[PDB]
């Protein structure tokens, strides 16, 4: 599968990230069993990435683009849209479906 987006709290429902814009997010990343492997919130610093530059996984590129500014949403990302068969040694196992809690704070 690709990326499924499930809303957690609504944004403005009007402003959506466009290619080339910087997305400022807080996020928490978890394996399918629920184990947290990454979280910008634990570092108390929002994560920024530029949409369309493939600085993030494909599930992020296509999933965050579906979110409006101020929205919090749950992205469930299949391995093809994620770290694939290889995964990430000692962080993400092979063929892993990942669940991201993502809040889109603003666009720059």
């Amino acid at each position: 599968m690709g990326v499924q987006v499930e809303t957690i709290s609504p944004g403005d429902g009007r402003t959506f990230p466009k290619r080339g814009q910087t997305c400022v997010v807080h996020y928490t990343g978890m394996l399918e069993d629920g184990k947290k492997f990454d979280s910008s919130r634990d570092r108390n610093k929002p994560f920024k990435f530029m949409l369309g530059k493939q600085e993030v996984i494909r599930g992020w590129e296509e999933g965050v683009a579906q979110m409006s500014v101020g929205q919090r949403a749950k992205l469930t990302i299949s391995p093809d849209y994620a770290y694939g068969a290889t995964g990430h040694p000692g962080i993400i196992p092979p063929h892993a479906t990942l669940v991201f809690d993502v809040e889109l704070l603003k666009l720059e």
